[PDB]
């Protein structure tokens, strides 16, 4: 059977390809190739331009323009021109240099200087700087855009929802009352954390030959200064120099990236999962759509479950890429070739995670009158506030007489205002005991969320 | 831009996509709709042949074969069409009921119970079954042969270089000898152990309703014995019984499997590990082809580029299958629906392996022992003959044998040590006929016996 | 500070340490050491016993009593000693070989052919072969007992609770009534699987020499026949016999244990979960005792602590088996160094997994069911008698049923719907008897069945 | 049978105990204790001190020295008592409590504000910040000198071996030449990038109660600013502060602690494979112990495969709690407390091979002799250098054809010498290319190896 959304084996270009159309364009094989061509092009125009390279004369205002088209242009027939020289080569970079030459050949003053293409390059040189090129795309672009909409998301459910009670739940059970808003307020915190650790991490590349010594280089130009050649071209591309590498960048800033990024999932993963828990609770109900079809009855937190999948498997690739390949053996093998053409697969299943989280909460109905019932329900959450004030008094035992009142039993308002009303306290003090609710018993929760923006 | 080999983000779709083709059939969204349309039609056939389930009469050979054209011939397009309807119910296996509800409709006697297409089913019945049955085809005509493709080129190489020694390498220093093909059989060996391993695993299947307890099938035909229907069905589809369940089918069966897969993809990463560095030692060269560029840059080389593809992909696998193994079997209550997206993906891990089983073969097919460098090899290292020296000494009560060879080398030497020992001149002579590249124990014999184990 | 339960960097010594006492006689060095003995000692007993092998005369009664008597109390005084050898050695097994050497000095017998202790054994035939007997010893006197336990356990929750009604969860959302027996049975079943796997895993042995060819052997006896003087002395010991591996034994079979433990305490951490939600929805409560404080500032707090604490140590336990699963098999040519370090944690995986197991027990010991609330939350979601309701009207050819009920509650609604149905009066009566608590399909006679399958 | 490092069921506390005695007066049940106490005492301490809180009098002299000795002289014996008390308690925070209070009841000035100890505090507040300073004190007394030991070394190593030539091995192949002291200078700096961010990850904390937000404390001191109580009380314990929480602190920065820690080991892993490799090939020799035993001929590399083994173990750890911890059910669920009793468990497998590189990086002697030997018979490594400079000066299909002479192909120094002669080239760049040699033809390594000093 041929390719198609139908066919794919895996459901980041099958089942949701339309998710990650973005990532087409980058962590291909075309992607890969695109970038590859750019990288060599930029190189060959460095040579000219350089005077000490009489060798390569600076290019005339046409070649430039040619070379810059190339460049542009690259199309999918052009990257089926390599694939094609590769059937011969059985070497990708070889067959794009090749690629290069063939389209060179015709403009006199390019095809002139047609071996300088890949010129001291080892395949390696080409490699890295695109894959730094594909990963700073897709962070700058897309990573973190979807990230910036999860954290608005949550910070517009906060804002929303930041003075509607609830009933916390810690171990399971039921537990001193914060509010739907607060709850996410912490979420959107942690979100934020790591945006800013994911837009610091430096993206390497480097460009040195062979080995990481410019050996081919001074061999052929003992005269020019290479390391400073090295540090302005990677520069030149807009990546962080990397000066110290053997045939390969060592991968550790792909690790440092992914790292941050199964962090952000993880936070995701957690509040997919305490969402799927809070419609579970019936605290919030979901928006369902004409012509659907959820047992008739029921109305699923699909998106919320789809997003949760996709996170654990988006983890389970990135983590693999983090901790296997910065591990090379002596120079390097070529075992991190394959395993990088899979860059975008972990990020493809994190993109649909996040997009599926979004269409789920777009659809969330907080309800209210559930969750104040349930509060209502509930009372002995009460013998927190109430212990501590016997505390402050100097009330004997106040925990234990505590415990000996609700662990284990159910006591409603009247049972626990029985108590207060028994306790030797100031008058004013007996009264903001009988006036609290579990409802109004959530302390600093909503000056928490207001208090938000004037964080990072 | 649209999707092709080229665009795919992919590489199990995209670069190695030609090496995973079988795959497309099974594991895909389309691949998924085929077996979930043999499930429910099957289904309908198993209520038609029920002669207690009245509504359902038994179907003539002309509407049978109507039904069986529609599972056999299964298209694209037909799968086109159900994601057609799936843009209207976002629901996936209800879009499939429709599906065949329509393609049904022209046969009169099959349109008259269009309505029990389905019946008393929940969607995991029919998911669970597809699944099961994308196991199983998997394993028996794709895994499974590969599999045997490897151990038969194992067993291959142990024949070919049987009685080549081999200066073995502990701790990565020179140790007593073996042959090269005495350390191919002790592969093919493992492999075959998870062979049998991977062919006793279990497929699973079940179909019981809703959370498992056949609520809505008793509801209507209380008087059917849906249990025994049950366990009919899903040995009916060839696969095997598993009778309590809650709306999912629980998932162990797929951790077993993909636990003996990822076992045998680790002997694999530590076979394409241990030939990458005999090629290293120039213990095996390779086979090159005109027009072939070994390197960019250093035109010399001649690199393992099959072995370590194959290396690469083995990783990529097992971290897959290790998360559908340990994350799938863990579903809240009566289940979640987190499973339905993970398991779109279980011919993702299949996938890297078979690249890595094609890649491994074809490193394979290039190797050329080199017995001229492992001989010289051997030739320099006479310190092996310690050992046997050692143990020779002790069997005839010289003392501190240990303490004499470990403190105190080319032939020569060797051959004076042995000269000065308290030993019969017999048991001299043999250790003097000794040398590094006979001392190979029982190496050869091993090979030609591993016939006879599995 | 001095090492003790307190100042243990691992809670498996540590806090936890008297929930796995057991597993200090077996993975600990002591207990290395002392399979390391019964290993050096046997094998003298085989030489010894052999015919062919003069040097080593048979042993008389007495000196085979003082030999069994070495292994049968192996002391930590013992281990000690061997410790103190180690210092000048830096070497572990030639260090035991010493201490055994010491032992036997008294004995004129067996002093004679002290110089046959370890006679052609390369270190990892002692190591492996001690390896396989703490495995199993593990396998059938702790692992397994556990087990038992979890399975009685939930079986008898199964059948306490066969009859008590369950709002099913699907997705989380009120679901097709179900009992909480059976959803305990589908667990055991699931455990039960498990179990018989485990039991059913190789225990794997092997005794070759340097690098698995008897190679030393062959040099100083070649007229013995050393295959299968190797295979009788791994079936001796209980253990079965692999008959190719390098300088080490490959460690498949410690993978394909590990991985069936880890299976296991996978389907536990689902137990763990549903359990944990069980008691959030409050359809159990929790035993407690007087002066157990159960928050240290919500007074009114009982905690689902022991679930919570198996579920951790769970997620532990298969982090450390899958590597040691995931690693161990792979060894660089004949062998590298790296799983004599990673061996001396076989004990830690299996710590935490004990651990979790008590903790689980403990927990299921104080569960109490509540009739009450899962009868009364049944009563509030009569929309799950749609399904029955669909069905039904689907068997009599009543025209878009699962419209009528999607589109269009308490239980005079539903009655409302019914009697307006085109259907005979002995059907609506049926549908009409039926509730939530009493739509379970056939939950209760699956529990009653469970005795019948494994 | 009684624990002891030979019954021990782990090695990090058995076999290897003695390597790691460090971390038992950290990260042990009598560490968590002993932190646990010192967060109480210095809780109690703020109360006193703090002026609108009345009912909780500024301490005399004598009494805060009788708490300060509490904390100071903490020891086995007052765990011990603790673990009693928990016996009743089956609460280890409650038992910390009610220990503090048994001290106290002989002081009348403390004896009086006994029922201020764990003042509206829940048990998170006490472990959380309990876990702070135990990763913070490990951080920087423990690993970050490890870490810098690891780099001094191999610094040490690229200057000692700046010059020495070495067959660099890409795919495990023959390739163009480096010296050993650049390949040891590439490891510093990796190393050198994950101590800089090691030092750099944040230790977070917080004090907030029940679910987060201060409703115990506002409810029996509603005057009093708990927010900025907090803030200050954290920031007291050198901990950095996390203002929004649930019941515990989220532990997103331990999974950022973890995740540099094994980033480190990967890089690790990575040296301890190639130093194996270069012993393997005879590149270096190993130092003997008289006495010890190593087949009586072997000289095993067992430092680096012991450490590289316990790296691997260390990072399962570090990763599982790295990726398990950050997710909690609702406003939390316990699985977290047993797990973060296993803190110590990955850094000390981490502490175990750090040690045995030392150990193994001491006996390392360079095998010059082998290493020159080996490069003189690879002479098919020049194609490189032969075929930059034919590109240099156009001489056509330049790498065609040193492929066609070296592919597959022995060739030695005069058959290479007899091509160089063939060529087309100026007489000085001839000479040059005959003057090279493969232990010469190193590029700039030996200058990358002195330059290292001016990065970082
Ligand atoms: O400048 C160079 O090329 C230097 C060279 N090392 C290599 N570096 C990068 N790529 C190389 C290398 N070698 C091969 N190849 C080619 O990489 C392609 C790999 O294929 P895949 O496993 O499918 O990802 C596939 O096309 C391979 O042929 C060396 O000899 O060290
Ligand atoms: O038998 C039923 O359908 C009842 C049902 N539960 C479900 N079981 C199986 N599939 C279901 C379920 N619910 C939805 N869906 C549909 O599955 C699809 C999930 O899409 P994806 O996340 O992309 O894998 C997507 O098409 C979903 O609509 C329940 O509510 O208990
Ligand atoms: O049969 C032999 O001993 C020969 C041998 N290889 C070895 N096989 C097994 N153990 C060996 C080997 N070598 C050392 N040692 C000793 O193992 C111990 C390793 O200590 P640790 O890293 O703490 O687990 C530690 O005590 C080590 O000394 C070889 O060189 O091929
Ligand atoms: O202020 C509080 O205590 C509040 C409380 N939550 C808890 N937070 C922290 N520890 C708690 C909690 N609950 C129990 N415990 C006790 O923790 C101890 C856990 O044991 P282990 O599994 O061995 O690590 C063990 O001693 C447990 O009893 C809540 O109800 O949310």
């Amino acid at each position: 059977m041929e390719l198609s959304s139908l066919t794919a084996v895996s459901p980041v270009d099958g089942r949701y390809g339309d998710k990650v159309s973005a990532l087409r364009g980058i962590f291909s094989e075309y992607g890969l190739l695109k970038f590859r061509v750019q990288v060599e092009v930029r190189w060959l125009q460095k040579l000219a331009a350089h005077a000490a390279i009489k060798e390569v004369p600076a290019f005339a205002a046409d070649a430039i323009g040619y070379l810059d088209a190339i460049v542009a242009s690259f199309s999918e027939e052009d990257a089926a021109r390599i694939k094609t020289i590769e059937r011969t080569t059985n070497h990708d970079v070889k067959a794009v240099e090749y690629f290069l030459k063939e389209k060179v050949a015709e403009i006199p003053e390019l095809h002139a200087v047609s071996e300088f293409i890949h010129f001291a390059c080892t395949s390696e040189d080409i490699n890295n700087l695109s894959h730094a090129l594909m990963l700073k795309t897709a962070r700058d672009e897309v990573i973190l855009p979807y990230w910036r909409q999860l954290i608005d998301g949550l910070k517009d459910l906060a804002v929303q929802y930041r003075d509607i009670p609830l009933l916390s739940r810690t171990a399971g059970q039921p537990a001193t009352p914060s509010t739907i808003g607060k709850e996410m307020a912490n979420v959107a915190y942690r979100m934020e954390r790591q945006y800013r650790q994911l837009n610091q991490v430096e993206i390497l590349g480097k460009i040195n030959g062979a080995v990481g010594n410019y050996n081919a280089h001074i061999a052929a130009y003992p005269e020019v200064d290479w390391h400073q050649f090295s540090e302005e071209f990677v520069t030149s591309l807009g990546i962080q120099w990397n000066p110290y590498t053997t045939q390969i960048e060592p991968h550790d800033y792909i690790a440092e990236l992914f790292d941050c990024v199964a962090r952000f999932n993880t936070i995701l993963i957690d509040f997919d999962r305490d969402v799927w828990g809070y419609i579970a609770l019936n605290h919030f109900k979901q928006k369902t759509i004409a012509g659907e079809i959820g047992m008739p009855h029921k109305v699923n937190p699909i998106d919320f479950e789809n997003s949760e999948g996709n996170l654990g498997l988006s983890n389970a690739v990135l983590q693999h890429l983090a901790s296997k390949l910065p591990v090379s053996r002596w120079q390097r093998d070529l075992t991190d070739s394959t395993v990088l053409r899979n860059l975008g697969v972990g990020i493809g299943y994190a993109l649909i995670a996040y997009q599926s989280t979004l269409k789920g909460v777009s659809k969330l109905e907080v309800n209210r009158d559930h969750l104040l019932d349930e509060l209502d329900h509930n009372w002995e959450v009460l013998a927190e506030p109430i212990q501590t004030v016997m505390r402050r008094y100097g009330i004997e035992k106040p925990y234990e007489k505590l415990k000996e009142l609700t662990r284990g039993k159910r006591v409603d308002a009247e049972g626990m205002k029985q108590f207060i009303d028994g306790l030797a306290l100031p008058e004013e003090e007996k009264a903001r005991l009988k006036a609290m609710t579990p409802a109004n018993y959530i302390g600093r929760a909503i000056t928490m969320v207001d208090e938000l923006k004037h964080h990072h």
